């Protein structure tokens, strides 16, 4: 993706989205779409996207039910002109299985989610992620998502899916997560409330891209 | 709920969806709504129901981000008039509370979901499930969800969340699951395929609960 840095628009609101987005379209290549701003301004939003910024959009909708709803919500979501979407790997092989299906029916691309980013994935999640995303790489799955806030684990996760996979990592600014350590090992980073919030998101962008060019 | 029996609308058009509830109404007072309605035809739905039909709503919406996101997505799923939401306690605590927070500060309920109902519960899910329910007892959490398809876990989960806790039960008919059995243990059953895949969906209802009623 351009510049390796993927803004996560989770704005509520469409004129500020938006702004927000224009602003920063000349140091991104792909935009982060989740529920804050789809629940808010409805499915319309993605194709909307997609055709003023010419951007890919990857759905953040971390997938996370039984294989028919996962299979009704991807068709939707790729119905709805995304380039791909995310899905949680926590609940198992055949609800992965069917988000695939309808990838490969579509056209489109699945990511997986692994381990989360925020403290609570330690419960939980953390104690499953390398099984994750070891099911994930005996499915074929291509395309991974891992936290930037724990880069020791996001190393670990590289070392699972190997070289040829594509991994992308939120966590970054706000969260704590750095850029340059994180794409250590990511091939891309989610950056959300440190450009959308900013007083100036092209400025915080490019501040971002300054950091990510040095390495 | 109306006869112990929620109706699981998962309907990816307006008018069949409409349809089918109308025809069903009679027969219950809570419809669960998820993204497959919900991203086809807009979270304006969700008011459409409320009013159309004077039922509650359960937001199914697995909710499974991080804690900024999901209260984000909370915010947005009440606004709607949503009656509760349903929320997976995998991610853990901090995304837990974030829910609570907001159905706190908006008079509304979370359910959470521990162990799902599916095959692939099984890889990971499962093994955390009664942590995940235990969390939830220790965050105040008082509706639940849990597993038709396995009626032993479903005793399980009673066990831990007493019997002043709400628990709903998905995984009826379609999945295998049992009216009688899974209502040993749940407060009421989630039905969707049996009854809106039906020739006569009112006729499938009323044949559950009449199987219901002789308990
Ligand atoms: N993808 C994703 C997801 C999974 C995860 O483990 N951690 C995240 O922060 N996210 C999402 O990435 C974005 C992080 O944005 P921010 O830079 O923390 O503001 C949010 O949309 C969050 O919901
Ligand atoms: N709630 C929920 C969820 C969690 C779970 O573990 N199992 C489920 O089937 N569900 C949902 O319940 C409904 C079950 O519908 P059906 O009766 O199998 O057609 C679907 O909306 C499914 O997405």
């Amino acid at each position: 993706v351009m510049n390796r840095l993927i803004l996560a628009m989770d704005l509520m609101n469409r004129d500020d989205a938006l702004r927000v987005t224009g602003e920063v379209r000349e140091y991104i290549d792909t935009v982060k779409i989740g529920y804050p701003l789809v629940l808010s301004e409805g499915m319309d939003i993605i194709a909307e996207f997609r055709k003023r910024f010419g951007c890919r959009i990857i759905a953040d909708f971390a997938v996370a039910d039984i294989p028919e709803t996962n299979e009704k919500i991807c068709r939707a979501t790729f119905k709805a002109g995304a380039d791909a979407i995310i899905v949680h790997g926590f609940p198992g092989a055949d609800s992965v299985r069917a988000c695939l299906n309808v990838a490969e029916e579509m056209g489109r691309e699945v990511f997986l989610l692994t381990e989360m980013s925020h403290p609570g994935a330690e419960m939980f999640i953390q104690g499953a992620a390398d099984e994750i995303a070891r099911m994930g790489v005996d499915l074929g799955v291509k395309n991974y998502v891992g936290p930037s806030t724990r880069p020791e684990r996001l190393s670990r996760l590289r070392e699972i899916i190997g070289q040829d996979s594509f991994l992308i990592s939120p966590g970054v600014g706000a969260q704590g997560g750095d850029p340059g350590e994180t794409l250590r090992f990511a091939d891309a980073i989610i950056v959300g409330r440190s450009i959308y919030l900013a007083d100036n998101p092209a400025a915080a962008a490019a501040g971002i891209i300054e950091s990510i060019k040095d390495l």
